[PDB]
């Protein structure tokens, strides 16, 4: 067996096709095994509708999560992304940087 903690990067993006529009992503890497929750929050709380997930795996097995969804953030609002994992003591949350 094995295991490995994922990474998490949390950022944003607008798709080079539709500018004005501003996606919130919350990439996961390197996991395994495969199970796995993740979520988006806003202002911690659960977004419910995200519309994107996408995995993927590698040849040595580790799992790739990008989860991702449009929104449009002000200086007001939070957000982060929380992740639970076997690895994983308690969830994590990593915070989006406004900047990034």
């Amino acid at each position: 067996m094995i295991q490995r903690t994922p990474k998490i990067q949390v950022y944003s993006r607008h798709p080079a096709e539709n500018g004005k529009s501003n996606f919130l992503n919350c990439y996961v890497s390197g996991f395994h095994p495969s199970d796995i929750e993740v979520d988006l929050l806003k202002n911690g709380e659960r977004i419910e509708k995200v519309e994107h997930s996408d995995l993927s795996f590698s040849k040595d097995c580790s799992f790739y999560l990008l989860y991702y969804t449009e929104f449009t953030p002000t200086e007001k609002d939070e957000y982060a992304c929380r992740v639970n994992h076997v690895t994983l003591s308690q969830p994590k949350i990593v915070k989006w940087d406004r900047d990034m």
